[PDB]
């Protein structure tokens, strides 16, 4: 099954490699911005009003000097058109295996928080996130970063007004993913390599040698008959998880014999990069064969219809939906696409 749609391409500079590619959706003044991880950076483009449609203006480049691999916006990004400036707050992952909160004014980098050494991760760090903590009075009380690698730890970095705190917790096997619960940065989610899946209120225990700080923990491993590519909170207040494994197995758990999840299925090829919830309706998710340069959309309620919107021909890197929900940016070697879906408009 095919959809209707457009696309533009933007080339990429001839040395410039891509390895992630978010949009800024935590900060509602920000939606139009798209970051692209590189070899050398992360490079900002801004999505705008053309026919119709969007097309992408490239605005500057923040330079750090080696490759960016996950990348997170925060909520605290903000515009001001005095000489138009663009206030970031990124938390990266750089090829030094190293977690850092880069804070921007355009392209310039006014300060910059970075976790290594024996404080940070020992192995590769595979996914990061970010949120905004606030205080009862409404202030912004803390910046936190949640971080996974194969070192089999998950890293909570909290930036306070009276200097970070730092605490680590032990995985059964490599952390693959992590996610703060949308409207409720007090939980998180982690996906573990062997197909664990930890729910986490990292606020509770604020005693030491513990190695059970987990809430809940859900399992795909006794449900899928390989490792775990992602998870990923569903829904507006996270009422939903969806998980998704290399293979294109992918499960799906309603919060709010109920041990079983409520729906499972397994998409047309394996996902290395794992599923990518749509941000207005809970029941569709795009996967991708980041080889071939396929991307299927699923619904996970609707009948075993197979709908691949997208065919490139070459290998995709990364992609992501922006905030509209019809619109997919998709980075391959050397380019970035912006793709609407028409059915989504």
């Amino acid at each position: 099954g095919s959809m209707t749609l457009s696309s533009n391409q933007y080339q990429l500079p001839l040395n410039v490699r891509p390895y992630t590619t978010t949009w800024c959706s935590q900060s509602p003044s920000c939606s139009n911005l798209l970051a692209i991880g590189h070899d050398t950076g992360i490079t900002i483009y801004c999505a705008s009003e053309e026919s119709t449609g969007l097309t992408l203006q490239e605005l500057f480049t923040i330079q750090t000097g080696l490759p960016t691999l996950h990348l997170s916006f925060s909520s605290s990004c903000s515009y001001s058109e005095n000489s138009p400036v663009y206030s970031l707050f990124l938390a990266c992952v750089c090829q030094d295996n190293t977690v850092r909160l880069i804070i921007t004014k355009n392209e310039t980098i006014i300060t910059q928080h970075v976790l290594g050494g024996k404080s940070g991760h020992h192995n590769f760090v595979n996914d990061i996130d970010i949120a905004d903590v606030y205080s009862a009075d409404n202030r912004l009380a803390e910046q936190v970063i949640a971080s996974v690698g194969d070192d089999c730890t998950l890293i909570i970095w909290r930036l306070t007004d009276e200097g970070p705190i730092l605490a680590g917790y032990p995985l059964s096997s490599p952390g693959i993913s992590v996610q703060f619960r949308p409207s409720n940065p007090n939980q998180l989610i982690v996906g573990e390599r062997n197909g664990n899946i930890r729910i986490f209120d990292w606020t509770l225990n604020l005693t030491e040698l513990v190695k059970n700080p987990w809430l809940l923990t859900l399992n795909t491993l006794p449900l899928v008959n390989s490792s775990l590519a992602n998870v990923r909170w569903i829904g507006s207040d996270g009422s939903g998880i969806l998980a998704m494994c290399k293979s294109g197995a992918w499960l799906r758990w309603n919060l709010f014999k109920n041990l079983l999840p409520n729906v499972q299925g397994i998409s047309l090829f394996p996902s290395l990069l794992g599923a990518c919830p749509h941000p207005r309706y809970m029941d569709y998710f795009a996967t991708a064969h980041s080889q071939h340069g396929l991307i299927q959309l699923i619904n996970t309620y609707e009948k075993d219809s197979n709908s691949i919107p997208i065919q490139l021909g070459m290998p995709i890197v990364d992609f992501c939906w922006h905030q509209d929900g019809s619109h997919l940016a998709i980075a391959t070697e050397g380019s970035v696409l912006l793709t609407r879906l028409m059915g989504f408009t």
